[PDB]
């Protein structure tokens, strides 16, 4: 509260170390669904159905020009990027399935990262 404050946890190296998880999130063999924003204009159905489409190249953007307040609103983007995989895409479908390797794989580099 007021002149009241738990220690200050060091964030110092987040930007740093968020960039290094897209990295290796951008590298991964099955993200290939995710690099790029859906093409609204040609995947029927995306643009009504998804009100808040996210991809990899878009949170790359937002992370390089300040656009991340802090490492929770990077992580809802992620998870964002994987919510709407499952929304769209059956579980048993190529793209359904690099949805949860991706979503598992940055689970751990985020717990392994920062708790």
């Amino acid at each position: 509260s007021m002149s009241v404050k738990k220690p200050k946890r060091d964030d110092s190296k987040d930007l740093a170390l968020c960039s290094m998880i897209l990295t290796e999130m951008e590298t991964h063999e099955d993200a290939w669904p995710f690099l790029l924003p859906v093409n609204l204009k040609l995947v029927p159905g995306y643009k009504k159905v998804i009100k808040k489409p996210m991809d990899f190249s878009t949170i790359r953007e937002k992370l390089s020009s300040g656009q991340y307040p802090n490492l929770e609103t990077f992580a809802l983007d992620v998870r964002l990027v994987f919510d709407n995989c499952e929304t769209f895409n059956e579980d048993d479908s190529d793209i359904g399935r690099a949805g949860h390797n991706m979503r598992k794989y940055f689970e751990k580099k985020w717990t392994d990262t920062f708790k």
